[PDB]
């Protein structure tokens, strides 16, 4: 199948300009005005419109099951709903038990979703804990199965937490392998006494998930593994950043020359920890993750400007949706609310809508950070997150003058609430275009199950190690030389 | 002339990869492995070299009389240097008395560089005082003369500076054409007060220049601007950014979404103001400057890191030299020493040694902050700072593996003293291509005075004007509506 | 002689608190202790459950000054009585010259209405309102011969009261030079005037304004500005009706270099939001005007008040300037003419008691600091005031930490028709107030007659700025380098 | 009775210095006043153009103490008397029980030690070394009868001292509950460990290991994360051993917090670089061995003294434990063994005299805080001790300002074979030390019998920190959200 995109403009993260672009094979084969060009294309007016480098969500969860819920979207009906969002890549958690193989929650993984993804993704993997034999399953991770980043979590004390000393010799054993060390930092030990005190204090509704775990929590945890990382010289990736006291840290790091790379959620974004306190409990819970949405107003925009700044450099979903049944789990004690909030579907829009609607940054950061940023950490770009000639043709056709509202009731997302109801949008996507097939258009979805591909990470990559390499000739140690006492 | 740059690596600020670039008639044909191009073309062996975007030294100044001095490099030994040093592009500086027409100062300079010239160029202007007059000019120049940036000047009481009144008028301008400020940003009541002080306490040496205006002086005027700056709603682009505290005001603004942008130099990027302290006069006068450099040992880190942050955008030599027995009009009194340094020639080489060897950046970054940002700035990218088929042929292929040691002796830029004397540098120039013609090959320079353009710059330039626009209408300012008291 | 005995209560000072006995006999406090012998016939006050505190010092009133064309409601009499009924026992006033009018006259005609009518001890700062050679010999003559030792400038009111950069350099040089403290409001006043000039030009005409029209950012600026220009004159610098946490900020750091900077904030400033400007009732919100405004940020008051505590603010003052709303109503239509003043020298004790002590931000020890102690230092005045102990003045306070006042105007004997803590119920509440050893408030009745106060002459060079700084100044030589002929 | 008049001199408090006689009789200071009647027979001590201070009290002391395998020089006898020839007049020491433990026995050991030697006044810090219900019930008995209020923790010392996170809370926990103040040392101690482990891998053997495996992120993470702790158990927090301008900048923003945090340093710390430890000589550099280490960062002395005036720091202490040469050199191998351990008894008043003072960092009644004053409020003593009042203990030094001492150890009474302030030129000499109302230093003759001194039970509670505290907790109702059935 044949595809020429005519008459747009083509953002990439660096410039906008005026082109068609023409699809072959699965590939971008052309761009540029007045295109040569074999006829019975399908042609696809863009006039208007914006041509990007499809979304890629760097944090997803399909079909985990997780506190005792398994999440509502599977590897079709999640992939789906990027694609309907405009969303071309999803990268998905591995999450072995404590004392599980992590091969094997990998294969497992990969068995559920190759047969489903609609387009195509990879895969993190968790490290809950240490041993040589979680050290060699990393080892063959990497080296054979195409994985190239590993989540750990400073949180969830005896069920996935790592403590200090296996926090240092995981990322020393990251750093050697060429991987990125992805961690979740909030104070587990802290949080574990927050939630008991909170509780004792007959605080069961959601709102105890932000009394429990104040920002600090977080802030110290940041800290904490932004040393451990820099003793090891593992380059760190903070996940799901929700605070001012946490990006402030971040930044003061990255200002230090510490090698320092920092993800954050759309809702973390866009939202307060306001809703916690709606008198509606099922609304409270829908909000309900984790470090919890924030009361302080200005935090929202705050982390939107840190992101327009490379502060934070990617915006993912993060998506695990739960219904209200099954947040239920929860009714009498908040600490057993399944942590989980719907977004694939809304990223694009709604980053669209606060960021480059709101004026915080221009359409060229945008794509950086929905694809590009991501696309070179995972190795993947340009032949990801950029539209030229020879990428892969994972394409969006977006209109920045859309009608559309958010709600519930239209979304292909799973879960019973939308986060952004009622939220009105400028920037749709108009057509989506995966491994060179449309397959969304005119707001109609096609296309079968197992479309999408698996797509091995390479080790090693540039962005962050190209500058590690000349810097660890730079930390030469020597002693003083004397003559001996 | 055609010519083919075979077997290299292209390093554009993005990524690094293996290909061939072919040019013809001034233009990058093509890009990409295993080329079909007509023979006869020069091949140039690239193999183990890097084929980057020619620099872009966004401050010089060329043929300037200065405090009763005429720099010694004309427009043709100027862009020589930049050329044998591979920077492909220079933006001169115009610098009008008080109360003298901006137009005819830019003119004049025009008649001096276009029949001279190398390379490519263009100009900005200074505003040192402000009168109807002066904001009929700006728009004369942004509309019909090619000119998108002016510079002004906080401090040089009685000479060039500005008052807060005029700066906020100034401002208010420069936006409003789509016009780029920049500001030095050192406080000039200060400055002349602490220069004044100093003298009376019998410290006439080049130590002077230090002591007499300490860092504060430039974090609070940094301060001061960006603040003027957001309340018009003006870009503001700090310039010679020399310290920490400075770079602490800028990075703490960028923070907080204020639309500041900030270029460092070379000199302030690398040295000390120990130098000033040597004992030898001429040594100590040759480093002389504004702002100084800073005694703070850990400054030149700091301002490297932030270069690799992005904290800093760009990096220029500031080149103006001077002779020794020039800056001996200050030999008893040293508010009298000229400030200049020279540095066209050197800059690629020493900030790919501080930067990319020294490990607080790569390579991919290097050309950002060498070409690419600058040209985004100038509203030139991709058409420069980028090796993509379309773009002005302003190639290096650069050798990642040369030997070179810096020396005044070997040198072709002016003045007597090379700042970075002795200094061992990794990175060469092999071959410099500027619209599309060798013009620096085996060491041999070969280029017939006025093959360079001036370029015309557009006013608006997306990278900061884009966000602009849907900021401003963020900043929808209502009252409340009551009914009268 | 009358001879006072306040027994049973616990004597706080700002160091410690402890249970003793207190004997006052002509104007002076002559035994503190558990078990005193004192002749018989003393009026013996019952203290017991009680606090006995050092009278309030209110280093910030207005009385009868005529201000942007409205004169302040309470004269010397109205306003020293209702200082006493609120705990304060000595205020110090401004004086205001107009720009280019004799600063001896301003504080001649201060005296004359003050003499005759204070009923406590007082004292006055003098407003350097413009700069000449004859303002320097007026500041000489003041300290040397008229009991001044503080003098209060304005960054801001451009074209009344605003002083130049060059201007400020010279007034602090001299300052310094006689051993006087210099007050500063720093916020940039011609971003002032242009912004209330944009706001109006907005269709911004509300109360609103004045928080619309100088956001803190203008006065962040202005503080980091007036400091530096301190720290390179070498005078210590006090900033006044800080405001915002940009400014707590700029302040903090500058205290963290080692620089002398001191600092004041209003009761209002220290407990208030500016969400009372946005108030459907014109009136209501007109009434909370004075500059820099109350701040929207919902977290000001709370970190204003931990500056406090923490001392990065060292002192708490009213600021009492009562309008009655027909006043306020000149800017109707306005907001540029709305006078700016609040009334507040009754509720300043009880307010920060409430806020500060109930409230858990510090202890009654750090407010006996914050309320008397530091003023009293600063004045030159400690420990003849600010300190229970033998041989001080007789300002003494009972106070009743258990009993609560709900605060209203229809009880308040301070002029002005709104109270701004309007229904507050305040802990804390004088019981008793004695000043020079009289009883001139109990049982809720006032007993006073007009003219008992005292001016207090206040002598220059206070040691608790002044002693370091004499010392530094034989500490520092900063010397050339020693280059032979 | 022995009867001591000190005539002529100022009497120098921490809130302010005037000119006063003081008489002691009986242990006790009996007058403070100009113009005393006194009986006759007093020995009259002639302190003209003298300051008549509170005596030292050292925070800090490790005599008797076995350490790392080295057991301290100076005993209780030889320890206290180097205290008192330098102007200290109350130490307090370390109790450290092995993990596991009794923390009862090691503080009985110490009192046996200590009792029948000490020559000036004395209490004891208790070490908590490890956790279990029983440590609890012990932390119980000794502040219910052993006269203990304040405990030393370590966060550093893996094996040895290290206390967990979790042990950490629960630690901070029951020191809160029952009134004590918890001392923290805080370094990573696994990070710690790691990079004592990577530099003797690295071959670094010399003594500057210790600056290069414990660099300054790992304390200012360690302090992050127990103030952090600190704040979520409510417990005050007591930072000792501040070492670098990391860790000074978390403590400074903390309080800027309102969090409950008063930290301590050395006169090491406060005056000495880390260049030391790169001499060539081996001694010398080990000689300067202690932790955290000195830092190479030429600011940080600097920054430190400021902190220290402007009461980031509030108390500067000795931390005493020296060792000789010969036992350094159990490490002349491998630098971890080097036994952690300086001399500055004797030193610590002349030194931040000179610094301090002299230096213009602080004034004189700064001094006495930082010297005196704090630790008595902190350790409940004030004003007993830390002040010259009537009915204060007599531990009171005439000091003379003007007179030099050069300091060295071929002088010096304190125990080691080095004084790290070798050949210092020091203004400011104790001219004679009084302890307890009696003369022990005088004409450089020391005269006091062993087991003079008395052990000072120390109460729970202290006002300075628990007041605010105690108030918070009825304060702070954190409530969920009013859902119905």
């Amino acid at each position: 199948v044949r595809i020429l995109i005519k008459g747009g403009k083509v953002v990439n993260d660096d410039c906008t300009h005026e082109a068609d672009v023409y699809i072959e094979n699965g590939i971008i084969q052309q761009v540029g005005r007045e295109l040569m060009i074999p006829g019975g294309a399908k042609v696809i007016d863009a006039t208007g419109k914006l041509v990007i480098p499809g979304g890629i969500d760097t944090s997803t969860h399909f079909h985990q099951t997780f506190m005792n819920a398994t999440c509502v979207d599977d590897f079709y009906h999640g992939t789906k709903a990027a694609l309907v969002g405009g969303t071309t890549m999803i990268i998905g958690h591995v999450l072995p038990d404590k004392e599980t193989s992590l091969v094997d929650a990998y294969e497992k993984c990969r068995g559920l979703a190759d047969p489903k993804v609609c387009c195509d993704y990879a895969l993190h993997v968790g490290i809950t804990w240490w041993a040589p034999k979680v050290k060699a399953e990393m080892e063959t991770l990497v080296r054979e199965k195409g994985v190239n980043s590993f989540q750990m979590f400073m949180t969830y004390k005896d069920l996935y937490m790592l403590r200090d000393s296996e926090l240092y010799q995981v990322l020393h054993a990251c750093k050697d392998i060429g991987a990125i060390a992805r961690v979740h930092a909030e104070n587990g030990e802290l949080v574990a006494e927050g939630a008991k005190e909170a509780l004792d204090l007959g605080i069961t509704g959601p709102e105890g998930i932000e009394i429990s775990r104040p920002e600090e929590l977080e802030a110290e945890a940041t800290h904490r593994v932004i040393t451990i990382a820099n003793r090891t010289h593992c380059p760190i990736y903070l996940v799901n950043v929700s605070s001012i006291s946490a990006g402030d840290v971040i930044a003061a790091a990255k200002m230090q020359g510490k090698v320092v790379l920092a993800e954050t959620t759309t809702a973390h974004a866009t939202l307060t920890g306001l809703h916690y306190y709606h008198q509606d409990w099922s609304h409270a819970a829908a909000y309900v993750t984790v470090p919890p949405l924030r009361l302080d107003t200005n935090t929202s925009t705050y982390l939107m400007s840190l992101l327009a700044n490379d502060t934070l450099n990617i915006v993912a979903s993060d998506h695990r949706p739960f219904t209200t049944k099954q947040k239920a789990m929860g009714k009498e004690d908040f600490t057993k609310i399944p942590h989980g909030v719907s977004g694939v579907q809304d990223r694009m829009s709604v980053i669209w809508e606060r960021g480059v609607v709101g004026g915080k940054m221009d359409e060229n950061r945008f794509v950086a950070v929905t694809s590009s940023n991501a696309a070179k950490l995972l190795n993947l770009y340009p032949r990801k997150g950029r539209i030229i000639p020879g990428a892969d043709a994972d394409v969006v056709v977006w209109d920045p003058e859309a009608t559309k509202t958010i709600s519930a009731s239209t979304q292909v997302q799973g879960g019973d609430f939308n986060l952004y109801e009622n939220m009105r949008c400028h920037g749709v996507p108009l057509v989506t275009i995966s491994r060179g097939r449309v397959v969304y258009e005119n707001g109609v979805f096609m296309c079968a199950e197992g479309t999408g591909k698996f797509c091995p990470l390479r080790s090693f990559p540039d962005t962050v190690y190209k500058k590690l390499v000349q810097r660890e000739k730079t930390l030469k140690v020597r002693g003083v030389d004397r003559t001996p006492y």
